[PDB]
């Protein structure tokens, strides 16, 4: 039975899509420790978003499943008879799920505290983390796109998936020959608009492009949107997420009847403030709950903020250098052998990351016996599940196979890198597997990955739902 499995996986790995590729493929029975399959398990390879497995485990170790994140509003003293304050600070301590609505609610609280006039300036304080926005080896051509959002302790998260440091751009066709309409979303009045896009003839070709040119806070729209085309909506990153948070808060205060006389900018609560008066605050959901949108949808921003939050907890340092050492030490303390690990970020976006399939499987086993095992597993994509908050990045994979509803695994794909690692429950055992592919030059080998996970589900004793 074991020999059949090995031959079938051998055969799957002979696929032409893996031409020139190196593939770490390890399968283990977690009840015994029996190595069911091992090929190039000690080989160092880029994990892409499989890196988040390491990040999430360390976050749960260091911060705890019950950890929550805070945001506050502070003035030098409370408002008095006149209901006045001078300068005002919006202070973020790394909430990756802070919404525009959360800002309105804090603005309401400011007003309820007796503030009627902010006489001075409004500052956005993101000093809980450093101001290093992007990892060294991240590619600047990726910068406009949501997965490459700048990292800040104070950032507005968009939508139910909580994509941080972005605005939603909507482009709507007008009459043929007239410029297309561009709505910048939350960044209206913050980001600059360079709209060069025109409306094309009905039935013409859609060539619309939405950019943020490198080193600018300009949304540049070019090309042609057909008069009969549906509006085009895209998430685009902004420069300095905290300053957008400041702009949005300004508008919320005004909206809530608080007049702001001064300017909006970046700044930290002054050292010489004797006893800051906290006029409003907000507390995020607990980490266990945050893990779900983080891991199901592979949120890069969440991982990096969690890394800087680890640095804060272990060292009082909201930085990648401290956070990344914190991840390694946490993993060691969990029992994971971290010899093959090279940590350059938390998300896996960095091409400077290295793992081995043996290390991933090692982690999968150690996480399984950790007190937080259940919140950890609930965060992972479940193969072929149609509800996006359940299926995640596996929503449209392995449907109508034995893996559907059973395989829990994390994905990770970029140019020349693809990975799938997780668990296979069954009337036999809860198998743990890692598949890491590097070096292929066509599409990512997702079908090869699916084929292994399905064979494993079958080996485990499962059948396709019909
Ligand atoms: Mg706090
Ligand atoms: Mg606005
Ligand atoms: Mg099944």
């Amino acid at each position: 039975r074991l020999t059949e499995l090995r031959e079938d996986i051998d055969a799957i790995l002979e696929d032409p899509a893996l031409e020139g590729a190196v593939s770490g493929v390890v399968v283990v029975d977690t009840a015994t420790g029996e190595e069911l399959y091992s090929r190039d398990g000690g080989e160092q390879l880029l994990p892409a978003s499989n890196m988040k497995l390491f990040t999430a485990a360390a976050a749960l170790e260091v911060l705890g499943a019950d950890h929550s994140f805070g945001t506050e509003v502070a003035a030098e003293s409370a408002p008095g008879r006149r209901g006045e304050v001078q300068d005002l600070y919006l202070v973020g301590r790394g909430d990756p799920t802070l919404s525009a609505e959360d800002l309105d609610a804090m603005a309401a609280e400011v007003a309820a505290s007796g503030v009627r006039t902010v006489r001075g300036d409004l500052y956005a304080d993101d000093t809980w983390f450093d101001s290093e926005r992007l990892v060294d080896d991240w590619w600047p051509e990726d910068e406009p796109y949501a997965y490459s959002a700048q990292i800040s302790a104070l950032t507005v998260a968009h939508g139910e998936r909580f994509d941080t440091g972005v605005t939603e751009v909507s482009v709507t066709p007008a009459a043929e020959g007239e410029p297309a309409d561009v709505d910048l979303g939350a960044a209206e009045g913050y980001a600059e608009l360079d709209n060069r896009a025109v409306t094309g003839a009905a039935g013409s070709a859609n060539t619309l492009v939405i950019d943020r040119p490198v080193g600018t806070n300009t949304i540049a729209v070019t090309g042609s949107l057909p008069a009969d085309a549906a509006p085009v909506t895209a998430l685009r990153t902004v420069d300095e997420p905290a300053a957008l948070a400041g702009h949005l808060f300004e508008e919320a205060l005004e909206s809530n009847g608080v007049t702001v006389k001064g300017d909006v900018g970046l700044g930290g609560v002054p050292a010489d403030w004797q006893d800051a008066e906290v006029l409003a605050d907000h507390t995020s959901a607990e980490l266990s709950e945050i893990l779900v949108p983080f891991m199901k949808f592979s949120n890069n921003g969440h991982a990096e903020m969690l890394v800087k939050s680890i640095g804060q907890e272990t060292a009082g340092a909201g930085t990648w250098d401290a956070g990344l050492v914190g991840v390694e030490e946490a993993l060691s303390g969990l029992g994971v052998d971290t010899a093959g690990l090279v940590l350059n970020d938390g998300s896996g976006l960095s091409r400077g990351n290295l793992v081995t399939a043996d290390t991933v499987v090692d982690l999968l086993g150690q996480a399984g016996s950790a007190p937080w095992a259940q919140t950890w597993s609930a965060s992972l994509p479940v193969a072929g599940e149609s509800d996006p908050f359940v299926g995640g990045t596996l929503a449209n994979r392995m449907r109508g196979t034995a893996a559907e509803g059973v395989v829990e695994a994390k994905t990770g794909t970029m140019s020349g890198v693809s990975a799938l690692s997780g668990y296979v429950p069954g009337p036999e055992g809860e198998l743990a597997f890692s598949i890491v592919n590097n070096g292929h030059s066509g599409p990512a080998p997702l079908a090869v990955q699916d084929a292994i996970a399905v064979r494993l589900a079958e080996y485990a004793g499962h059948q396709a739902p019909e």
